[PDB]
């Protein structure tokens, strides 16, 4: 029962992902391959990062995360394979996932394999890591890798060797911290009483609006449930709602809800209606909150 | 070899379904998770119902159906879990599904777990039920459920415990019939000789048109295969064809076929062309039929 | 550990695929069902063949390929089931898939089951076959098949039996070669010294442009890597670049790459930018290439 | 130098308007035909009234306003022709139009000729009338009018006669006030101290938002220039700004301006940027304003 | 008091029409320039013809029609200038236009000037002509015409000289009939009892549907006002209504009306709703009619 | 017979332009008002400039050009009224407009009145000017101008006083050169043998592609008709055609034509087909030409 959770930019409109899965079953016959999603904006490492950072706590320990967008495919670049440290609690409150008090996950229990292009930036900062390796061994990758399909050659193939029990430390040399590429994560700016950030994503298929203002940012300003907030979107939209746990707390259908989403971030929405879709609100718009 | 069949409004554009699956594999190591679909219109209980009602006869006995759109997520509402009575024949003819004479399914062989918001209305009407329970036991749900993710906390998680052998009767107290929420199903109206109903769904990806006029409505009007019919849509666009078993019976490509779809309902299409898409025909438009 | 790899025109918007899968697990409890894709243009047998021709070398031996668009559903037409001969190398170069030197596949190791409507044309061409059978036995298909769902009745259901070790030769009588329906794939012509083909596909989600001009057409025109090419699309949009192994060979982000794709065909792209989407480039547009 | 100012739902995509104009020049060789607009939503009598109510103070005395949407063309309905009383001041302030102190207009100086379908409702309200006649005389309309072109037959043709000095009282019998069809224009209500109206128009091509909240509603709520206002559109999008004379009062390009428009109504805009288009704001959406 | 009526494909999005007008006012100081329309599909001679054929009876005698789409601009081609014979009655009934009994127009009273590219095909068929000349004299056209602006050089300019009194016979040599280019007009075909033709135009801005089935085609089939008809469009969508003079005869708003439009052609609409726009009905679709 | 040629950003979808025209006929009863166009992108002074720079040679001397986009409406800014110097030849060759050798225009014969916002930048540089005045006199503008309608108050009103014969020098004080606001006109860059500029506009309704590379730029490189050119659009589209006078010179319909447009600028198009529309080519894309 080893598991590979597969997140790519290959789409679901042809056999690309299927080619990867075939090789995964060829290499690790008893594997379960779980699709994260294959629908990310290609080459957008910051977005792919979002789909992979919250994963470990939800999976049984020993799960391998094969995560890939590879614009540098067919170059001398090689992937990185990391064993993370903290599985890490998540959500609005910061807790373990599961029934009861949740399923506590041990440390050093998940492997991420990805292009060394910054895709694992937030995984590394939010979980830490115990070890990190360049993926170079002809035992886990092709000697002649397909120039335009490194998402298969350099992620999917070796992830299945790792899931079969190939020793992580044998995929290639240890990587020093600085050799692991990171993208810049823009910071939430304290601006007087206000916290100033950005709309980080539109929560599809609902049209909810997610910000990069985390619960840790809020509580450092002393903002918890009940706080009457002004959340200004796009510079000109001063929404006004108390912070509430969930959508229905806005009252009637269509009413504005300000809440902490399931990833732990300040968000805004309408109760059982779309906020973002009718007004064509977008990722990257400004987002400011204050009491 | 347990199965959970998972129908949600979570989409496939981020890791939401994957989080649910990870937890299901965590609780039930031997489980196969089968995706039904995740693309339904959020908060549309009637549409979600369409995707789940026809499923039992196709699945092995003991299958759990985890089915969720959750607009009341984070409120005091709790899920219902039901053991259905009859697996129920289906199709245009009413038969068991599978090779040969079909696979006959024993009574009481499927469980649905769902928000108690009306999603199971047509499940209960067409399959009946033997027992129904409120889902409240912290052995099957989180002690501290994520306010905005009840689809995972109150459906995916306890569905995996049920797959894993947790006694159905122990999830919570029994629910009496009037405690199970139901949506209203508009009836097919008789109008002299005409049967008057609705376009219930556009059949994607083909653009066939499905009505809520059932084969039983037709055979009580005396209408059977070979009958010449006038089927009028949106009030303005009429169509004339004999009633035929299939699309190619219309003759040339693009010719109007009027038929019974695989769910047992009167439908209209073009032979290997799209009907709905060029004329922008939509669900909710009226549908009138008469010999 | 039997595998069924499943390609259809059923979509992922309702329960259609799940109904097939449920019957697959019913017949073959052991089975792993792998989705290829379900998003193909309904009834486009050439597009469907594209999503299935390159699969075998990637999969474990014994894999059954359930591949289906069925616009003749409900007619006297019966499916064809074939055991292919060569797994066949693929790629820009022509190699076995996998780590190290790749994994060689024994001959006669895969079964395709599909409508006899030409969908397997390129599979048969590129792989050959050892045996081909009409699928008629009530042991593998329903005695009374659903008229509008032959993709389930005549492909999905019998594919699961074949995965379960049902003898291929026992599905029905042998089919002679002339009874296996084919489509004609237009040839790559020569206008003087230029190669005149077609855009065979837009490569989603990247927007890359794929032509029907194969490696072997290039090498018999004396076109090798490094050759400066003019490629004109749709008879008006000209593009110029060396033939290179990959996208990054183009240099700056956005620059034109002319390359061989992972399927072995002359393709054209922007480096980590979309070519097709901004210019609304389409499958079926002409592609001419000159040195 | 007679003038006919011409407003219709005829469009500018075929020869319809030119056919009317040709007949106008035929009857009144002297005439100047001025287009108001021909792009109104067909059959929307409220929108049409908007394009004609503010015209008189701008035009030379004696001007005939040929104003027409005619969804009842071809019926026994006959047009109404009225001589209005007050030319009426307009604008954000309420002034005469023109250079210096403006040009005063004598009373009873303009004729409107239109279908008796409510199109002149606001014209009659804001201008009053001295006389109103049914248009029936064969001297001014065709003996056998084109059934589908009453905008020409019953408005354009008789308007040219009236421009040519045909006696208004001789077009047909006097109409009593109750025989002149009106629409009801919804009032601006008061929810506590907030003013609750509607978006009356998107102001093309700028994308400005126009409400039905007039200067006089503002001044009887004690709202003057400089007052800080919260204006919410469609029940969810909030905007905040002082009431100012113009767009540039907002400051930076893109900043919210809340202002009185040239027609005298509370409006909202971005300064030299579009407000409506990015947010897909629409006529008919609710508008609430609070101090 | 001369008039030039100006129909072009120049659009109204820049100064192209204004340049033409300036020159027309320059040549003919006393002229009124009446815009017909400028929005026709460029290079569509058949569509351009529709906008000009019905015009003469509406205009004063001596009017010049300057009508131009010019794909052969800058070539050796030269315009044709024609004095038509009969002004021709029109409408659904066939009558003179105007008040009273209509304005009867004398023979030989209108000139059309146009590219000799077939634009005047239906002008000549319906009005006849008395004389036709090639436009070549440098007294009416530029000595050095702008290669890409023949609509101005070879139509607008000489149209103004003709308005200004330049002898028609002096523009260039006479053109014999076979020297005047004609487009082919597909005939209305008889098919048993049905009349089979085409959707000739969508009637913008309303979305009414116009066919090329003339009233004469109807009255030779015995069809008159009150006849119950089945009118089928695009082959698939049929419609049933009596033939009525106008829209409101269909009864309720949105009801199907089948009528004769103001150009004398069989048409189909909804009563004060759009037919074409919701169902995306287009010009070129087939149209079949029968009692 | 005085003429006002009116170019605004007011659109044609309401009565805005009509309000201006009414005041024009009120102030100058014998005026002819010619519409240039009212469809420019609001506040885009560089585009408005394009619609007004080529005008004078086409109009009779003494014509007044009322040209306006006024984002600074309701501020202390006042318009500028200029008498230009050279009427200026135009077109592919640089010639006078009209029949024969064209209509030669005297110097000092046209007045432009516009916002002092840079709209007259190219008018001034291509025609020069003899005098320039601030428009401030209450004899030609309102004492209380409508804050949001300066296109009427500050352009349309005083243009009609000027057309009536109000002395230009009496509208307000003389303006020094530096007080006349100019926008930056980016230069065509000589880059080796290449001329490097930009796509200046899409020529609607055709989809022709206009560049800012003028005939004077070309001939300074020695490029005339016949020159085999490479015109690279958008960095990646190396079109190849000889420079020819007109579209048809490309040969068959759809073929690429490179030519000098009627404004004197290097352009590219297809013969009687659209270049820009199918490929979504846009203003502001790079444009490079070379031999
Ligand atoms: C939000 N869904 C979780 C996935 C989400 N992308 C996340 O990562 O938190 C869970 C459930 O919330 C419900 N939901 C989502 N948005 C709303 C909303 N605005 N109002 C009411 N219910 C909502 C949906 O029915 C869905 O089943
Ligand atoms: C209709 N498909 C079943 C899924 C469908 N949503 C259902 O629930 O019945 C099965 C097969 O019917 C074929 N089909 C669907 N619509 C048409 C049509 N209009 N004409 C011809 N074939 C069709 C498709 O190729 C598909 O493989
Ligand atoms: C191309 N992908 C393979 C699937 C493809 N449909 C095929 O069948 O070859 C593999 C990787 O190539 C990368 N890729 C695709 N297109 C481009 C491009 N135009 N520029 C740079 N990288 C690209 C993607 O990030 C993806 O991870
Ligand atoms: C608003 N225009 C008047 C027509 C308007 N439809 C009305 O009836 O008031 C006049 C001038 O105001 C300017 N204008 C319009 N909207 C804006 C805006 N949002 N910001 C700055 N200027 C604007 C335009 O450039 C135009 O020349
Ligand atoms: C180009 N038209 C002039 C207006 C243009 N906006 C200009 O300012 O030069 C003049 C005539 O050229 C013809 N024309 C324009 N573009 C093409 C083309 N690409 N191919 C053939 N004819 C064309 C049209 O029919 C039109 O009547
Ligand atoms: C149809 N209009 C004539 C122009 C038309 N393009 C023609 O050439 O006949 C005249 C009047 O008929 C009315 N009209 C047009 N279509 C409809 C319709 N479908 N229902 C009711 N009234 C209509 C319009 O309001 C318009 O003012
Ligand atoms: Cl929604
Ligand atoms: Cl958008
Ligand atoms: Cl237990
Ligand atoms: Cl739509
Ligand atoms: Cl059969
Ligand atoms: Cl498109
Ligand atoms: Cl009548
Ligand atoms: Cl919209
Ligand atoms: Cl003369
Ligand atoms: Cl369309
Ligand atoms: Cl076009
Ligand atoms: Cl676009």
């Amino acid at each position: 029962r080893p598991i590979i959770a597969f997140m790519s930019d290959l789409g679901t409109t042809d056999d690309s992902v299927a080619q990867c899965k075939g090789l995964m079953y060829s290499i690790c016959p008893d594997v379960t391959v779980v699709d994260v999603c294959h629908s990310m904006t290609p080459w957008d490492v910051e977005e792919g990062a979002r789909y992979i950072v919250d994963l470990p706590r939800f999976f049984p320990e020993g799960t391998v995360f094969a995560t890939t967008t590879y614009p540098a495919t067919g170059t001398t670049t090689r992937s990185v394979a990391v064993r993370i440290k903290q599985a890490a609690k998540g959500g609005a409150r910061g807790q373990w996932a599961g029934s009861g008090a949740g399923f506590e996950r041990a440390e050093g229990s998940y492997i991420y394999i990805a292009p060394n292009n910054g895709l694992l930036t937030t995984v590394l900062e939010e979980h830490g890591y115990l070890e990190a390796y360049e993926v170079t061994s002809p035992k886990v990758i092709p000697e002649q890798p397909e120039p335009t399909f490194y998402s298969r050659e350099m992620v999917a193939i070796p992830s299945a060797h790792l899931a079969a029990g190939f020793p992580l430390s044998e995929v290639g040399r240890p990587l020093e911290d600085h050799e692991i590429v990171r993208f810049n994560r823009p910071a939430v700016e304290q601006d007087g009483e206000a916290l100033v950030g950005v709309v980080s994503a539109i929560d599809h298929p609902f049209g909810n609006v997610w910000t990069n203002i985390h619960r840790t940012d809020l509580e450092k300003a002393g903002i918890g449930y009940g706080a009457r907030l002004r959340l200004t979107l796009d510079g000109v939209l001063p929404f006004e709602a108390p912070l509430t746990p969930t959508f229905a707390d806005a009252g009637e259908i269509g009413n504005i809800a300000i809440y902490l989403n399931s990833r732990g971030y300040l968000s805004i929405a309408r109760n059982a209606a779309s906020l973002a879709y009718p007004y064509h609100l977008k990722e990257g718009m400004s987002a400011r909150v204050e009491a």
